[PDB]
């Protein structure tokens, strides 16, 4: 059963079965798990690295086009939500990273300045893996970032925001949306960290790999995470008003729990995702997708949840928001 056919992250499939009159669900969340894999650039490309250019040429062949194909091509996606936030700035980045002309940057980001955030992350993540997906169907080899190799053994990653209370890098709740970290020359990103680990055990922070070589790659990895957040937020905003698509699943409670897990990925870098996840644990996750949509649109209000009263800290490789002898949110690290 297809859900969100023309979405990138929400794109999911549901298989339902009966074994002696017992109701069984299975939800297959597709593009989402593809998108978060981009925290390990080489692991993402590992697949496509051993597919030739015919993999792409047979796609630009078609006239149907659709979302899943435009994504693979790293092009803007009509029939899907798109953003224009700091599009000017993002186009400059493409030209710098891939060292190409403005005429080619305009292929990725039209004059419209509308683009799919997950189609840029894929582009940059593939770029960090040493493959540039070009304007005209092709894979061109570019230098493989040493950072991408340095992280290619890690199976856990936990992004979080930090500040300083005096002389200690201390985790904080997000104040801003992910969308605001991209602007101002991407200088917001300094206050993001990503903790990687094996097994957490071998915990190593991406900010502790800071080097004049890796600084370029370290920023792109963060940008790709922010962009995948933007995509998720766009699709939830669009899903809210797509009353047609919404009605396919409005009562499928096991799906609300799945959307909750998806937002949890971004609940430490995006204030709206934070508040949205906090509200659902308060309700114990047993929520209709129609009500969940209402909670998503509610979370857009800063006063929706009292973030200011919550104490943030890390323990055991997991992110905790709590107050008054009772935790409100646990966020676990992202697989791969
Ligand atoms: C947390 C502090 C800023 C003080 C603060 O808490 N402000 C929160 C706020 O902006 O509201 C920032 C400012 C300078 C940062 C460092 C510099 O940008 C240089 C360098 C940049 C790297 O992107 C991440 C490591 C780090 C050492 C950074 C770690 C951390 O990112 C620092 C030490
Ligand atoms: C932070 C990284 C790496 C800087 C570095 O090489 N070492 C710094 C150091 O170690 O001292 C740089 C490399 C290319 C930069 C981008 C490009 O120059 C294009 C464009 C230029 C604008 O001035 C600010 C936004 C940005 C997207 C830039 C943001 C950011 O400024 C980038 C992504």
């Amino acid at each position: 059963q297809q859900v969100c056919p023309n979405y990138v992250m929400l794109r999911s499939s549901v298989t339902t079965k009966v074994v002696r009159n017992v109701v069984e669900y299975q939800i297959r969340t597709g593009g989402f798990f593809s998108c978060l894999a981009m925290l390990r650039p080489l692991q993402y490309a590992k697949r496509e690295r051993l597919l030739g250019q015919r993999n792409l040429e047979r796609i630009s062949t078609r006239d149907i086009l659709q979302t899943r194909d435009l994504h693979s091509l790293c092009m803007p996606t009509p029939d899907a939500p798109m953003s224009n936030h700091q599009a000017s700035t993002m186009r400059e980045l493409i030209c710098s990273y891939f060292k190409v002309d403005h005429a080619d940057g305009l292929k990725y980001i039209p004059m419209d300045e509308r683009y799919s955030p997950s189609s840029l992350a894929r582009l940059f993540t593939m770029g960090m893996a040493g493959l540039h997906i070009t304007t005209e169907p092709s894979y061109k080899r570019v230098p493989i970032m040493h950072l991408a190799a340095d992280l290619d053994c890690m199976t856990l990653a936990l992004p979080y925001m930090i500040t300083l209370d005096g002389d200690t890098v201390v985790p904080v709740a997000p104040t801003l949306s992910a969308e605001q970290l991209l602007d101002d020359g991407l200088k917001g990103l300094a206050c993001m960290d990503i903790s990687y680990g094996c097994e957490m055990d071998s915990s190593r922070c991406i900010n502790e790999l800071y080097c004049e070589e890796t600084a370029e790659a370290i920023c792109v990895l963060k940008t790709c995470l922010v962009l995948n957040c933007m995509q998720f937020k766009l699709e939830m905003d669009d899903l809210a008003h797509n009353a047609a698509e919404l009605d396919k699943i409005q009562m499928m409670i096991p799906f609300s729990e799945r959307v909750f897990r998806m937002a949890s990925s971004f609940a430490t870098i995006d204030a709206q995702c934070f508040r949205f996840c906090v509200m659902m644990k308060d309700k114990n996750l047993k929520i209709d997708m129609r009500e969940t949509t209402r909670l998503w649109t509610r979370s857009a209000s800063d006063d929706s949840v009292a973030t200011s009263s919550l104490s943030i800290s890390l323990d055991r490789g997991r992110w905790v928001a709590a107050d008054a002898s009772d935790a409100r949110l646990l966020v676990f690290p992202i697989r791969v």
